[PDB]
C-alpha cells in the first residue's frame, strides 16, 4: 500500500531574512532530498512526501516562539501549528505532519550539537506530528528524513531494542552514510510495524494539487559557495573535490559534509556520493 506524507514546511523569521526571496525554492530543494531518501527501497515500504502548505513567518508575533531551548522550540511549534490546520482530511491544505526550519542554533541540556528535534510515534496525530530542523545546510535535508523516522516511530540504531536486527539515517550520531542502503533493517521493521498496527491511517488519502518538487539535483540550483552561504553565512565561499565542502571563514572551515550531488566539479563533471564524475554516464 501506498502512504502520501501530506506536509505543511514552515521557516521562521530568520529564515525569510536570511534567504529572503529564494527561502521557498530552498525549503523544497532541502524536502525533495528528503523524499528521494524515502523513495529508497531499504525503507522498506512505499512513501510519498508531499508538500500541500508553506507558511513563512515574516513576523516573529505571528508565528511560535524559537528559542536555544530545542525541546521547547518543538513543543511551542507543535502547539501553534493546530491552528492553521484544516480540521477535517478532506480540505486540500489538510496536512499529516509539520516542519519547522530555523537558522536558530538549537540546543539540548548538555550542548548545542542539537541539529533537530521530533518526538516518536506521532505521524497520524494532529497535535504532535512535527519537527523542528536547523538550518545549517543542504545537510538538514538528512536531519529532516532522520526527525521524520523518529515520527515514524523509528528510535535511533543503537537503541537496545535495534541489536539483533542491526551507517545508516537513524544514527545517534552523525558519521559515513551508507548510500546503497540509506535505512536500516531496524528502522524497516520499525516503520513496517507502525504502519501494520494501524498508526498510519490518515496516510491513505491522495494529496489535491501538491505543491511540486525540485526534480533537478540540489547540486543544479546551488553552487558550493553557495553551499558555503548556507552553513557559515553570506561572507564565506568555497575554499581554495566533492568528499568535503570547505568553507572561509587564507582561514577555512568544514563540518565535514561532502558537497551536495549535482555540484560542480570541472566542466562536464559533478559530484555524485563524494566523487568527482562525469554527468554524461558512459
Ligand atoms: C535526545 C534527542 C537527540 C537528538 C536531538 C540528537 S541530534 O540532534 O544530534 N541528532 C542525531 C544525529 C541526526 O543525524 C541526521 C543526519 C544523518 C545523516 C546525515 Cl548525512 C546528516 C544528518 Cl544531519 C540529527 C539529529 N536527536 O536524535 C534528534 O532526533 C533524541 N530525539 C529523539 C529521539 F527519538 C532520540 N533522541
Ligand atoms: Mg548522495
Ligand atoms: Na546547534
Ligand atoms: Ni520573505
Ligand atoms: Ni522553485
Ligand atoms: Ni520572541
Ligand atoms: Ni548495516
Ligand atoms: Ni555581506
Ligand atoms: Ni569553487
Ligand atoms: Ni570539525
Ligand atoms: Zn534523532
Amino acid at each position: 500500500s501506498h502512504r502520501y506524507v501530506e506536509t505543511m514546511l514552515v521557516a521562521d523569521q530568520s529564515m525569510a531574512e536570511f534567504h529572503g526571496s529564494g527561502l521557498k525554492h530552498y525549503l523544497l530543494t532541502l524536502f525533495s532530498v528528503a523524499a528521494r531518501l524515502y523513495k529508497h527501497p531499504s525503507i522498506r515500504n512505499s512513501v510519498s512526501l508531499v508538500v500541500v502548505k508553506i507558511l513563512v513567518i515574516h513576523d516573529e508575533q505571528k508565528g511560535p516562539e524559537v528559542t536555544s531551548n530545542a525541546a521547547l522550540t518543538l513543543r511551542n511549534f507543535c502547539n501553534w501549528q493546530k491552528q492553521h490546520n484544516p480540521p477535517s482530511d478532506r480540505d486540500a491544505e489538510h496536512y499529516d505532519t509539520a516542519i519547522l526550519f530555523t537558522r536558530q542554533d538549537l540546543c539540548g541540556s548538555q550542548t548545542c550539537d542539537t541539529l533537530g528535534m521530533a518526538d516518536v510515534g506521532t505521524v497520524c496525530d494532529p497535535s504532535r506530528s512535527c519537527s523542528v530542523i536547523e538550518d545549517d545546510g543542504l545537510q538538514a535535508a538528512f536531519t529532516t528524513a532522520h526527525e521524520l523516522g523518529h515520527v515514524f516511530n523509528m528510535p535511533h540504531d543503537d537503541a537496545k531494542q535495534c541489536a539483533s536486527l542491526n551507517s545508516h539515517m537513524m544514527a545517534s550520531m552523525l558519521s559515513n552514510l551508507d548510500h546503497s542502503q540509506p535505512w536500516s533493517p531496524c528502522s524497516a521493521y520499525m516503520i513496517t510495524s507502525f504502519l501494520d498496527n494501524g498508526h498510519g491511517e490518515c496516510l491513505m488519502d491522495k494529496p489535491q494539487n501538491p505543491i511540486q518538487l525540485p526534480g533537478d539535483l540540489p547540486g543544479t540550483s546551488y553552487d558550493a559557495n553557495r553551499q558555503c552561504q548556507f552553513t557559515f553565512g553570506e561572507d564565506s565561499k568555497h575554499c581554495p573535490t566533492c568528499s568535503t565542502l570547505w568553507c572561509t571563514g587564507l582561514v577555512c572551515q568544514t563540518k565535514h559534509f561532502p558537497w551536495a550531488d549535482g555540484t560542480s566539479c570541472g566542466e562536464g563533471k559533478w559530484c555524485i556520493n563524494g566523487k568527482c564524475v562525469n554527468k554524461l554516464v558512459p
